[PDB]
C-alpha cells in the first residue's frame, strides 16, 4: 500500500515474482479441452461366439447383474444384449467419484462371478475398463502399392501397432476398426460325411496336434550322484502355418490311407470375425479408434501418440501409409492460439484507448505493464490450486481484463487528476490520490468476487463447467487488487510525468490538442446536465422502472441453452437398417453415403471413413457409422460450409429417396457431454412379466404419447427392433434312440453356424486364434441344416433333420435392462414451446396408464436439474443478497448500498438486446459474460458513490453539491475503461470458423451489456444515491 | 518342468496382450526361464499411486486368467507390489544336526 | 577377491559392492534393449545383437563391456512323436504326453495335509530313470487293447537348441544390453554411440531405452537450469533491499 | 582458476559406502549342473573363511 511507492523496487520483485510464477506455469500445466466433466464411467464387456442374445442375457448378463454389489457411490446399471454375443454393462458413479475404486469395485464383483458365465465366455475374457464413452481420435491406415487387403491391414495394425498403444498411461478401451488375423479351418461336411467326421474330431485334433506341452528336463532336479550334463526337453510345439495346419492327422481309413484336415476343410489365414470393415475415402482401410480413461488430460494422451508411432514408422512392410480422419487435437489447440490471440489484441488495443485519453507513453506503459502481471499471475492460482488450461478458464481470461483495466486505469487517472488540480509531484500525488481510493480499491475486492464465486458452486455437468470461470477470474480479480495497490501505484510513483497545477493542455499540441477540446468542454456539458436530472430526480426516476419491466420482458423471451453448439471440422453420421438385413445390404448404404461427401460436399469434404457392421448404438449387420471429416476451416468462407447447414441439408437428400434410416449429425457440444439434447426415458419390468409383454407396453405409450404432438415429438424406442429367429427344437427322444450324444449334437451346429474357439496358434512369434466354423456356402439357409451328419453309438451318421424341428418364430437381438430388470429404453425431445421439465412430466404420467407391472424411471443425460429454470435463480440470489451484504459495511447506511445495486438491471437491459437482436441465446457463457457485467456495473457506480460519500463526510459539503463532482472529478475514468473494454472485447464480437461460436457469447454479451451498462450508468447512478439518500 | 519357449508362448504372451489401459503405464519386461518361471514388471511414474499402480494390473490379471493352461492356474499366480532388491535376510540353522 | 577367483577359473564369478542405496541402482553406466519390431523371431535376434557387440568393440575409446545380459543359447532335447505311427499302434496321445510331462518334470496332482497344513503332492520319476537321452526307451504306455508301448517305438529325438531365458521389453522379443561409459566421456555419450550402431542392423530390430539409463540427471543437462534460477532469484531478492539494481552485484 | 577448477572434478552421485554387507554372484556355462555350481560356492565359500 505504501512500502512500494516510496521504494519503487520492493514491488518490481513481487511483480517479477508473479511475473516468473506463471511463466513456469504456463509451461509445467496441462493445457486442456475444458475440465474433467465426466461421471465416472465403467464398462464391463463380454463375449459370446456366435450366440443369439437371448442366450447370452440368460447366460452372461444376469449371471452379473446379480453378483455385483456393495459397490461404493453406484448410481446405475445398463445392459445392451447382442445377438452377436457381445454384452456391455455400464455401471455410472457419482461425478467427482474416486474414477480408480470405482474401477476396482467392479473388477472383485466380477471375479465372484467369473466361474459361473460359461466356458467359452471365460476363456474369450471378460474386458473391465474405466472407459470414457464415445470417440477420442482416430487414426486411418491405407496400403498405397496395393500389396496387401482390408484384413491383411487390420492385421498388420492389430499385431504390430494396437498391442502397444492400449498400454499408455490411462488409455480406456482401444477399439480396432476389423480384427487382427487368426488361424481360420473352414469346415465341409461333403468331406465330413463321407469319411464319418463331426466337428467334434475336428476341435479335438486341433486341441491334440497344435499344441504346446509340458517339457521336463534331463539332468533332473534333483539328481542321482555327478551327473555332467542337464537340458531341458523340448516336446511338441504349437503351429506355426497355414501349411502344417492342414497337416493335422484325423481318421487312417478302412484301406492304410490317411484323412488330414487339408482333405476336410479348406485352411484359411484370415479374420477373427466379418462384421467390422472400414473404408477410408472407399479405399479398404483399417483403423485405431482411441478412448480416453476418466480423469484423463486428452491434449496429454493424444500429443504422446506421437510417442508410440514416432516409434513404428521405419519398421513397416511395404507402403502402408497412415491417415488422419477424426482429430479433436487441431482444435483444441487452435482454440487455444486463438484466444491468446485475442489477449493480445486486447492489449493492442487498449495501448491505444489508453493513449488517447492520456496521450502520452511512458504514463501508458503502466496500465499496460499491469497486465502481464496479474494474468502470468492468474496461471499461477490455477496451476497450484486445482484446475488446468482450458476453454472456459481461456475466456474468464479476457472476460477478466475487466476487473484489471479500472484499478489501473483509476489509480493511473488519479494521479492525472491530482496534477491536473492542486500541482502535487508524481509521487506525493499517488499518496493524496492512493489513501484517497486505498479502501474503495480493497471494496470492489469482495463485493464482486460476491457475484463471481456462489456460482463455482454449480451442481452435475454444469459444476465444473461453472467452478472454471467463477474461480478463473476470481483469482485474476484479487490479484488485479493486490497489484493496483503494491506495483501500479508503486509504478504511478516512477514513470508518470508530472502535469503543470490546472492544465489539461487545451488546445496546446495541434495534433492532440484538436483532440483534449472535444472532451473537457464536453464533459462540462455533461455535469451541468447531471445538475439537471438532478433538479427533475422523479421523472427519471419512471424512465428506470420501465427499462426494469422491459429488461424483465426481454430476460423472458429469449431461449434456454447450455453451451452452443461449435463447427468442429470434424463430423459423423450413422446408418441403420431393417435389422438383420446383410452387411452387404449395408455396403450399399455407406456406398451411397460416401458418394454423397464425394461428390457434392467435395468442396468441403476432406475424407469420409465409413465403417460397415457397427453401430452408435450398439452392434450387428446392418450398422453403420461414417466419421467424416472437412478441410481447413479458411477454405470453408460461409454459413453454407459450416457444419449446420451440410448436414441438414444432407439429411434431406438421403432419406428423401431412401429404404432404411440413416441420418448425419454434428456431435453434441464437448466430447462425452451428450447431457444435453432432449429426454432419456426407461420402462422396467418390475413384475417378471417378461420380455414379450413389455415389447407390447412400449407399444401402446408410444401409440398413446403420439397424441400429443403439443409437448412431445420423437418417442420412439432406442436400439433395436424384434426380427425373426431360426429356431431348432431337438426330439431327445428321437435323437436319444437313433443313439447319438446330445452333446455331439450341440456343438457340431455351434461349432458349425456359430464358430468355435479352439487353440491359440502362433504366426510369426505372436499368439493368434484358432477358429473352427462351417465354410461359407454350407451355413446361409434354412435347408442348409440337413446338410449335417453326427457320428453315433455305433459308429455310422445321422442328418439333423431325422431329429430336428425347425420353426420361423421371433426374439429381440437386443435385450437391455435397467438396474439389473429388463428395461425397454426411449428417446426423444422437448417440443419447441415447453422444456424438458415438463416434456418430462407429460411422460411420467402416460406411464401409469400401462399395464399392472410395468414402471417409469429417468436415466442419463436426462435425470439432473440443470441451469435457468430451476437452481441457478436461487444461486442468483445469493450472489446479489451477499453484494448488498458486502457494501452497507463501507458506506455505513443500509440506505445506501441500494444505490450502487439499483445499477444491476441497466447493464443487462443491454446484455439482453445483443442477445435478443443478434440471434444469440441464454447459456453458460453468456450467464458468464452476464456475470461479468454485473460486476463493472457496480465497479462504475461504486466509485461515484464512494466519492460522493467521500466529499460529504471527509469534507463535508451537502448533496448536491458533491455528487456532481463525484460524477465529474471521475466520469473519465469510467469512459475511459468503458471504451477500452468495449474496444478490447471488439474481436470475439466479430471473429469466424475456429471456436468462435462460443467467442460471440462471451462477447456479445458482454459488449451490448458493456454499452448500456455506462450511457445510463453516468446518468442514473447520481439519480440514484441522491433519492436513495433523500431516505435516510 | 515345462521349457521356456513352451513357457513364453502360453503363459507370458497371454498375459502381455490383456494387460492395458492401465495408468501411469511406463514400460514392461519379460524374464521368461527354462525353469518355467515368469516375471513380468511393470514399472510406474515416480510418486504414482503405488497401491491402484498394483490394482490395474490385477484386474487385466483376470481378464486373461483362464487362458493360461489349467497347470498354471492351479499352480497360483504372484502379483505384488514388491520392492526390487533384498531388504534383509534371516538365516536359520541345526545345532543339535537332529535335521536336514 | 575378483583378482584371485577368475585368474584361474573356468566359468564367470565376481563379487561386487552392492550400489548406494537399496534399489536405487540407476547409477552404474547403460542399459539397451533390443526389439524385434517386425515379427522376425528370436534365432534372427540373437543374430542381430551378435552384429552390434561386435561391431562396439570395435571401438574401445567410448564405450567397454558391451554384452548381453542374463544367459545364451544352450542345447535342448528335442521329442519329435510321429502321430501317424503313435496313432496306428492305438496309443492315445494325451497318454503319451503327461507320462512324458509328469516323468521329467513332474506333476501337481492333490494337495495331502501333513500335520495340520496342507501341502502339495508332486509325482514324478525316480531320479535314475530320468537323466540321459536313452533314458526315454524305459517308459512305457497303456494301448487300446491293453498292451504297452516303449516311447521309441514312436519317438524321434535329436539335438537342437533354445534359449533358456526369452526376453521381450513392451510385448515384443528384446535382447537387454550391459556395458558402461568408458573414462573420459559420459553415458550422455556412451548412450548416442550406441543409439546409432543400431541402425547399421538388419531390417526389423530396433532400440530403445530402459530402467537405470532412461533419465536425464544431475550435472550435464539440467542442474545448471535450476543453478540458474537459483541465482537468478537471490539477484531478485537483493536490489529490493539495497534500492538499487548496480548494488546486489556487490 | 574457479571455472578452470569447476570443469576438471568428475561426476558422482552418492558416493559407495561400507555396508559391512556386501554380496557376490556366481554363473556358469549354463545348464552345467546343480552339483558343478556347488564346487564355484565351494571355492568361493572358501576364500572368504581363508
Ligand atoms: C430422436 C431422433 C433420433 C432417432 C432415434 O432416436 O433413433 C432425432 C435426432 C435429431 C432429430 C431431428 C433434428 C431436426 C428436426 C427438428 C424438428 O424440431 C423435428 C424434426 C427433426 C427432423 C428431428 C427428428 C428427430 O427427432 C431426430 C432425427
Ligand atoms: C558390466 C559388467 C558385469 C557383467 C555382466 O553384465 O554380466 C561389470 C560389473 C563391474 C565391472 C568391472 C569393474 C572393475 C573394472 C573397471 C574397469 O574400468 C573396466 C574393467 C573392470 C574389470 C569391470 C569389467 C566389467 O565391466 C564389470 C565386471
Amino acid at each position: 500500500p505504501n512500502f512500494f511507492i516510496d521504494r519503487p523496487i520492493f514491488a518490481w520483485v513481487i511483480a517479477i515474482i508473479i511475473m516468473l510464477a506463471g511463466g513456469l506455469a504456463i509451461l509445467k500445466l496441462p493445457v486442456a479441452q475444458y475440465p474433467t466433466i465426466a461421471p465416472p464411467a465403467v464398462t464391463i464387456s463380454a463375449s459370446y461366439p456366435g450366440a443369439d442374445a437371448k442366450t447370452v442375457q440368460d447366460t452372461v448378463t444376469q449371471v452379473i447383474e446379480q453378483n455385483m454389489n456393495g459397490i461404493d457411490n453406484l448410481m446405475y446399471m445398463s445392459s445392451n444384449s447382442d445377438s452377436t454375443g457381445t454384452v456391455q454393462i455400464t455401471l455410472t458413479f457419482e461425478s467427482g467419484t474416486d474414477a480408480d475404486i470405482a474401477q476396482v469395485q467392479v473388477q472383485n464383483k466380477l471375479q465372484l462371478a467369473m466361474p459361473l458365465l460359461p466356458q467359452e465366455v471365460q476363456q474369450q475374457g471378460v474386458s473391465v475398463e474405466k472407459s470414457s464413452s464415445s470417440f477420442l481420435m482416430v487414426v486411418g491406415v491405407i496400403n498405397t502399392d496395393g500389396t496387401m487387403t482390408q484384413e491383411d491391414i487390420s492385421d498388420y495394425v492389430a499385431a504390430n501397432m494396437k498391442d502397444a498403444i492400449s498400454r499408455t498411461s490411462g488409455v480406456g478401451d482401444v477399439q480396432l476398426f476389423g480384427s487382427q488375423y487368426a488361424m481360420r479351418i473352414w469346415m465341409n461336411p461333403n468331406e465330413l460325411n463321407k469319411f464319418q467326421l463331426t466337428p467334434v474330431d475336428v476341435i479335438t485334433a486341433i486341441k491334440a496336434q497344435n499344441a504346446q506341452v509340458a517339457a521336463g528336463q534331463l539332468g533332473g532336479t534333483p539328481p542321482v550322484k555327478g551327473q555332467q550334463l542337464n537340458a531341458s526337453i523340448i516336446a511338441q510345439t504349437r503351429l506355426t502355418s497355414t501349411e502344417e495346419f492342414g497337416k493335422i492327422l484325423l481318421k487312417v481309413n478302412q484301406d492304410g490311407s490317411r484323412v488330414l484336415l487339408r482333405d476336410v476343410a479348406k485352411i484359411e489365414l484370415g479374420g477373427e470375425n466379418y462384421d467390422i470393415i472400414a473404408e477410408f475415402n472407399g479405399q479398404p482401410a483399417s483403423g485405431l479408434g482411441i478412448k480416453l480413461a476418466t480423469g484423463a488430460n486428452a491434449l496429454d494422451t493424444a500429443a504422446a501418440i506421437r510417442a508410440e508411432l514416432a516409434k513404428m514408422e521405419p519398421f513397416f512392410p511395404s507402403g502402408l501409409k497412415i491417415v488422419y480422419p477424426y482429430d479433436t487435437t487441431p482444435f483444441v489447440k487452435i482454440s487455444i492460439h486463438e484466444v491468446v490471440k485475442t489477449l493480445v489484441e486486447a492489449i493492442i488495443l487498449v495501448f491505444l484507448v489508453m493513449y488517447l485519453f492520456l496521450q502520452n507513453f511512458r504514463a501508458t506503459l503502466i496500465p499496460t505493464i499491469a497486465v502481464p502481471v496479474v494474468l502470468l499471475g492468474t496461471f499461477a492460482v490455477l496451476a497450484a490450486f486445482g484446475f488446468s488450461i482450458n476453454t472456459l478458464t481461456m475466456f474468464g481470461m479476457v472476460l477478466a481484463i475487466g476487473l484489471l483495466v479500472d484499478d489501473a486505469i483509476v489509480v493511473v487517472e488519479n494521479v492525472e487528476r491530482v496534477m491536473a488540480e492542486e500541482g502535487l509531484p508524481p509521487k506525493e500525488a499517488t499518496r493524496k490520490s492512493m489513501g484517497q481510493i486505498q479502501g474503495a480499491l480493497v471494496g470492489i475486492a469482495m463485493v464482486l468476487s460476491a457475484v463471481f464465486v456462489p456460482m463455482a458452486f454449480f451442481g452435475g455437468s454444469t459444476g465444473a463447467i461453472y467452478r472454471q470461470f467463477s474461480i478463473t477470474i476470481v483469482s485474476a480479480m484479487a490479484l488485479s487488487v493486490l497489484v493496483a495497490l503494491i506495483l501500479t501505484p508503486a509504478l504511478c510513483a516512477t514513470m508518470l510525468k508530472p502535469i503543470a497545477k490546472g492544465d489539461h493542455g487545451e488546445g496546446k499540441k495541434g495534433f492532440f490538442g484538436w483532440f483534449n477540446r472535444m472532451f473537457e468542454k464536453s464533459t462540462h456539458h455533461y455535469t451541468d446536465s447531471v445538475g439537471g436530472i438532478l433538479r427533475s430526480t422523479g421523472r427519471y426516476l419512471v424512465l428506470y422502472l420501465i427499462i426494469v419491466v422491459g429488461m424483465a420482458y426481454l430476460f423472458v423471451r429469449l431461449p434456454s441453452s447450455f453451451l452452443p453448439d461449435e463447427d468442429q471440422g470434424v463430423f459423423m453420421t450413422m446408418v441403420q437398417l431393417p435389422a438383420g438385413a446383410t452387411q452387404e445390404r449395408t455396403q450399399k448404404v455407406l456406398n451411397e453415403v460416401t458418394h454423397y461427401y464425394l461428390t457434392k460436399e467435395k468442396n468441403n469434404v476432406e475424407s469420409v471413413f465409413a465403417v460397415n457392421g457397427f453401430g452408435f448404438a450398439g452392434r450387428g449387420q446392418n450398422t453403420g457409422i461414417a466419421f467424416v471429416s472437412l478441410k481447413d476451416w479458411a477454405d470453408r468462407p460461409g454459413e453454407e460450409n459450416k457444419v449446420e447447414a451440410i448436414t441438414m441439408r444432407a439429411t434431406r437428400a438421403f432419406s428423401q429417396i431412401k429404404d432404411a434410416m440413416v441420418f448425419a449429425f454434428n456431435l453434441p457440444a464437448i466430447v462425452e457431454l451428450g447431457t444435453a439434447t432432449g429426454f432419456d426415458f426407461e420402462l422396467i419390468d418390475q413384475a417378471g412379466l417378461g420380455h414379450e409383454k413389455l415389447t407390447q407396453a412400449r407399444n401402446q405409450l408410444l401409440a398413446e404419447a403420439a397424441k400429443h404432438p403439443d409437448m412431445l415429438t420423437s418417442v420412439r424406442p432406442n436400439g433395436l427392433e424384434d426380427t425373426p429367429q431360426f429356431k431348432i427344437d431337438i426330439d431327445q427322444e428321437k435323437a436319444q434312440a437313433l443313439g447319438v450324444s446330445i452333446n455331439d449334437i450341440n456343438t457340431t451346429l455351434g461349432a458349425a453356424w456359430g464358430g468355435s474357439y479352439v487353440n491359440d496358434f502362433i504366426d510369426r512369434g505372436r499368439v493368434k486364434k484358432v477358429y473352427v466354423m462351417s465354410e461359407a456356402k454350407y451355413r446361409m439357409l434354412p435347408d442348409d441344416i440337413g446338410d449335417w451328419y453326427v457320428r453315433a453309438a455305433d459308429g455310422q451318421m445321422v442328418p439333423f433333420s431325422a431329429f430336428s424341428s425347425s420353426r420361423w418364430e421371433y426374439g429381440s437381438p437386443r435385450l437391455e435392462r435397467y438396474n439389473g430388470l429388463p428395461s425397454m429404453e426411449i428417446l426423444g425431445q422437448a417440443a419447441p414451446g415447453k422444456s424438458t421439465g415438463e416434456a418430462m412430466e407429460l411422460m411420467e404420467q402416460l406411464a401409469s396408464k400401462l399395464p399392472t407391472g410395468v414402471g417409469y424411471d429417468w436415466t442419463g443425460m436426462s435425470y439432473q436439474e440443470r441451469l435457468s429454470g430451476n437452481q441457478a435463480p436461487s444461486l442468483y440470489a445469493i450472489s446479489l443478497i451477499v453484494v448488498f451484504l458486502c457494501l452497507a459495511a463501507l458506506y455505513e447506511s443500509w440506505s445506501i448500498p441500494f444505490s450502487v445495486m439499483l445499477v444491476v438491471p441497466l447493464g443487462v437491459i443491454g446484455a439482453l438486446l445483443a442477445a435478443t437482436f443478434r440471434g444469440l441465446t441464454n447459456d453458460v457463457y453468456f450467464q458468464v459474460g452476464l456475470l461479468t457485467t454485473i460486476g463493472l456495473s457496480a465497479k462504475n457506480a461504486i466509485l461515484i458513490v464512494e466519492f460522493a460519500k467521500d466529499l460529504m463526510d471527509k469534507e463535508g459539503k451537502g448533496l448536491i453539491e458533491a455528487t456532481l463532482d463525484a460524477v465529474r472529478m471521475r466520469l473519465r475514468p469510467i469512459l475511459m475503461t468503458s471504451l477500452a473494454f468495449i474496444l478490447g472485447v471488439m474481436p470475439l464480437v466479430i471473429s469466424t470458423g475456429a471456436g468462435s461460436g462460443a467467442q460471440n457469447a462471451v462477447g456479445t454479451g458482454v459488449m451490448g451489456g458493456m454499452v448500456t451498462a455506462t450511457v445510463l450508468a453516468i446518468f442514473f447512478v447520481p439519480v440514484f444515491f441522491v433519492v436513495v439518500r433523500r431516505r435516510f
